[PDB]
């Protein structure tokens, strides 16, 4: 019974894994959107 | 012995899974300053 509802831990933890890693590429891309906002936006003001 | 060896994974597993939720909150404090930074050169884009 200690074998049986840890294998249920074991479960969800490497569920766990595999679903926080799914934002961090979604993050990541945020880091793309984000930097990539302000460039134009540091662009646009030192020609000015 | 292959509860032991269970007992050994769901540390070792931990182990990286704390590594993970490292790295979500570093883009998340990338993407906090990202918005807070062109929010603030909002505001002398106008005073320029």
């Amino acid at each position: 019974s200690i074998v049986s509802k840890t294998q249920k831990q074991i479960k969800e933890l490497q569920s766990r894994i595999e679903e926080l890693e799914e934002e961090v590429e979604a993050e990541r891309q945020a880091r793309g959107k984000a930097e990539k906002q302000r460039a134009d936006l540091a662009r646009e003001l030192e020609e000015l």
